[PDB]
């Protein structure tokens, strides 16, 4: 059966996260209900983490990492409920990891009694959110120029528009700082593995690399921002509305950018990217510009010796994948590329 | 025993509604900063799992964490032993475990703005609440102050971290709300038995109410009891003759009979005092709690029921906190619940 799976061993845990704590002391004796500060510690940006293991594994865990607003549902399952990539490759006998980072899904979301966010007069992320609309997220994802419509050929599973944004959601203001240093908990407690990331943990995983050398390879699906040594970023055009721009590109010193060049690194995106600017559709603009941005950072990493790629989806075969390439109706064949990738360099043997 | 073979594994979102945002969305503009501009937001639908075993025997079950949880608490405890879902599959039944609006990988809903708040809406509440470390240790009954165990504590000690990790807040959505993403849950997936825990223990019986589907209902040390309405009995304050359990929920007399038709049992763990304990608030608390359900059950049982009070001290376990699906001797919690289903006929075809 493709929806079979022998699992040796599943569990979660919590990893990560610190302690912050309110002023005076606890009585037992008093209520306890309402829930107050006083006394209290509480612990806050903890990680929430699942694993699969197959019997007998073959090659290093894989570390799935959902993009921005999202959790690891996006690796279980698709929108019209086939296996995601945790599924298949359990079949494909890696141990899988899924986590939900610091502020999202079953991660901490750090809140006290007070308003949202504050602890006392801490402020530990912002009472004020944002979030992202369905138009919003049909747009970015490039399921269509424009709410409602769809690119010719796509491979969004058409129908199960409810289930697919209703996986999304807002992020409070936790530091990307610290949710690096969940990964790279992880990655310590993993072992060598292998980072998947997706969007907004595109550039998340690259950081978390440079801090962990047991991270041995990155696979990319359609990274947010763009990463560069530090005074070192290229000159990159404006958006063809000539006011806006893509996401700054995050700078780190060079002796960290370098360790990006001892490892296999691949960069995935899927269809419907244009080649010229596109003003009357911002965020298709947004993704030209971005991928520009993204094959400069890849050639800066190959520069210093590294072993980066870009792999356009549609130029090996694959024509319609939204930016969500791995919940995709063709997504058993974006898993087979990913096996392609993970043969490649041996990180499917022992 | 870590080994599970599974059919078949996925999760899916349900419930929920949608809100929009004022105005028109327009492409060419930029879309991000993120605005509620022409903006639809899925809000308060529910996240589900589910694993199912090869040749699946008897009804579904759906377990459904307490306050302030997610499902984690019945994937693992929290020295990584594993929890109800793999030790249910390994008994043969399909299990399905939830993240409910509002908490986990259910829907938060939040906008552009202040946290709830789509401009002068205010969908949930901007200030939270939220226990501590503290508040927490007291009310699970790991012992009677924090950082201080009773000596027959089946809790996983090392692993407090860990445990008190898997907590959080939960956002002001209405309980009718919760309850409704439960109902269409429970219509897609047939008859199915719910086992529920504190906070769910009051939501899962008003599901029951709605739902025939639910053919049967286990509670672990539920938090909140229910009655018909008007129907109330005389409930004592804490030791502290000022305090009070939580208001017991009032539902209809007709929606209550409901509860008569289907086996019900209510779990409770050890140390819970038969004695006022003014020095130990929530030490008191469960003690009037349990008192209340006791009197619940009794009604239930009175409209023809078979609503069961099941004190895991009598059957020989002790030490057990309020979470007796994680405590070191879950694997005899989960014994017990095996026995429930195979009497009522719940784990047959
Ligand atoms: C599928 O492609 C995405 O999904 C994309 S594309 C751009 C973003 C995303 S994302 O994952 O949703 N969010 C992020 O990358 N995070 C983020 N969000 C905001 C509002 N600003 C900033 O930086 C200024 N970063
Ligand atoms: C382990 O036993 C529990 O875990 C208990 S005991 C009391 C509560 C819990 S709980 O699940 O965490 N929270 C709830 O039952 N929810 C809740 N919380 C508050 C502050 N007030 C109200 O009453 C309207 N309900």
């Amino acid at each position: 059966s493709k929806r079979k799976v022998v699992l040796a061993e599943q569990g979660s845990f919590y990893i990560g996260g610190r302690t912050v704590t309110g002023p005076g002391k606890f009585d037992p004796s008093k209520p306890v209900i309402p829930y107050s500060n006083e006394g209290a510690t509480f612990y806050i940006n903890q990680m929430y983490v699942n694993f699969q293991a197959p019997v007998r594994p073959r090659g290093l865990p894989l570390v799935f990492w959902h993009g921005g607003g999202l959790t690891g549902h996006i690796w279980e399952s698709t929108p019209d409920g086939r296996p995601g990539f945790q599924t298949l490759f359990v079949q494909d006998r890696h141990t899988v990891y899924t986590i939900d980072q610091p502020g999202r899904g079953r991660g901490n979301i750090p809140t006290f009694n007070g308003p949202f966010g504050q602890l006392e007069e801490e402020s530990i992320v912002n009472t004020v959110t944002g979030n992202s609309s369905k138009e919003g997220a049909w747009v970015r994802d490039r399921l269509g120029p424009a709410p409602g419509q769809f690119f010719e050929n796509s491979q969004f599973p058409r129908g199960y528009e409810d289930n697919y944004f209703k996986e999304m959601g807002f992020s409070p203001s936790i530091s990307s700082d610290e949710i690096v240093d969940a990964v790279v908990k992880l990655v310590t407690h993993i072992g060598p593995c292998v980072l998947v990331t997706h969007a907004a943990s595109g550039v998340l995983g690259m950081r978390v690399a440079t801090h962990a050398k047991n991270v041995r390879g990155i696979v990319a699906y359609e990274p947010a921002t763009s990463i560069f040594p530090k005074g070192k970023v290229p000159e990159i055009p404006p958006l063809a509305d000539k006011k806006s721009q893509i996401f700054p590109p995050f700078e780190i010193q060079e002796s960290y950018f370098k360790k990006l060049a001892k490892i296999p690194i691949q960069f995935v995106f899927g269809d419907n990217i244009p080649k010229n600017p596109k003003s009357a559709y911002w965020f298709l603009d947004w993704w030209r510009v971005t991928r520009y941005a993204h094959s400069l950072s890849l050639e800066a990493i190959n520069k210093l010796g590294g072993q980066a790629s870009l792999l356009d989806l549609p130029t090996a075969g694959l024509r319609g994948n939204t930016a969500f390439p791995f919940t995709d109706r063709n997504n058993v064949q974006v898993a087979s590329l990913l096996s392609d990738f993970l043969g490649k360099h041996g990180l499917d043997q022992n």
